[PDB]
């Protein structure tokens, strides 16, 4: 899958965690929006073609899906201790993850 | 200034920035949150001061005073490029790094 795939991927899953249906929903997305995360994590975002992987600008972006993984890791916790509303609360805040690499690079 | 004096500072200003309309106070406002953002940026907080300055916890508290204070800067030349608009989106783009912090100490 490529970068544009993965975002797809995260995109329609965090859609999902807000409109589940049944709570075993949400830790099914938040599995797959870890997985996206990690492979997004090594593509090259077309604004940043001309860096080096050694720049502040990459080193930015791999970041942040580190962090993005850290919460969605959080979340899972969450609702794999049965606590699935708090679980679909941190979600929500994952989108602000979103929010701030897109600001950067999108 | 206390923590308590600089996140107040932080607080206000996000809101003159949203009741503003022109270049000159935006980056007033965020001449503002960024002095009082570097003032609270290098204390350990009360809950951890028995944890290492290089502890996983320290670390991240204090990563999310320097990333915050990158982004006070890249609004701060927004508004000195005139961009009005885009500097206030910015600054409330500034939001998800306030909760993303208390979340983790609260
Ligand atoms: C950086 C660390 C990112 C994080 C975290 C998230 N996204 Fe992202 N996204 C990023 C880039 C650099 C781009 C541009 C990719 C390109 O090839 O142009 C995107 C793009 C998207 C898109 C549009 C995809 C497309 O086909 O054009 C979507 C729908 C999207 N991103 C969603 C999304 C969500 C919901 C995120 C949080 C859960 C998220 N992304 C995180 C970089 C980064
Ligand atoms: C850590 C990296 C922080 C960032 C970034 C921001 N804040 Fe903060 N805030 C932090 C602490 C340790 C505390 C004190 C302990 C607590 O949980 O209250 C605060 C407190 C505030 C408050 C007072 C809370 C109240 O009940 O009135 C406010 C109003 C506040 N902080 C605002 C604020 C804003 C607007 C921020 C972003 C611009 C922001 N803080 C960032 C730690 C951290
Ligand atoms: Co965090
Ligand atoms: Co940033």
């Amino acid at each position: 899958a490529d970068l544009e795939d993965n975002m797809e991927t995260l995109n329609d899953n965090l859609k999902v965690i807000e409109k589940a249906d049944n709570a075993a929903q949400v830790k099914d997305a938040l599995t797959k929006m870890r997985a996206a995360a990690l492979d997004a994590q090594k593509a090259t975002p077309p604004k940043l073609e001309d860096k080096s992987p050694d720049s502040p600008e990459m080193w930015h972006f791999r970041h942040g899906f580190d962090h993005l993984v850290g919460h969605i890791d959080d979340a899972l916790k969450l609702a794999n201790e049965g606590k699935v509303k708090e679980a679909q609360a941190a979600a929500e805040q994952l989108k602000c993850h979103c929010n701030h690499c897109h600001q950067h690079y999108r």
